[PDB]
């Protein structure tokens, strides 16, 4: 638990989220809206580094190849890289929430 948290409320084993903003035709992500947990070495850093926007160039496209339309909530579970990524829309309007959980085994 926390007093404050960028994402929304929670503490449980999802504690890392990443919510952005609509806006235009692209998302902004800002680096100082998040939080990081555990740790990742100079090994893992780069690597995990350059796999973030390989997520997020499906996302961007989402909206667009997905057809984005406000009107139910729709759980999607998607698989690259061995890395998997949760994302859904909650049929709120203009606004996409999303979290990221990297697989222990």
């Amino acid at each position: 638990m926390s007093n404050t948290t960028w994402g929304l409320q929670r503490d449980i084993t999802p504690r890392l989220g990443a919510r952005l903003v609509q806006e235009g035709n692209q998302l902004h992500y800002l680096a100082d809206r998040a939080s990081i947990t555990g740790k990742f070495s100079d090994a893992e850093c780069p690597k995990l580094d350059v796999v973030f926007p390989h997520f997020i160039s499906q996302i961007e496209s989402m909206l667009t190849t997905g057809e984005l339309n406000p009107r139910h909530a729709q759980c999607v579970t998607l698989y690259h890289n061995g890395f998997t990524c949760e994302a859904d829309t909650l049929g709120s309007c203009g606004y996409v929430y999303i979290a990221v959980y990297p697989t222990q085994r």
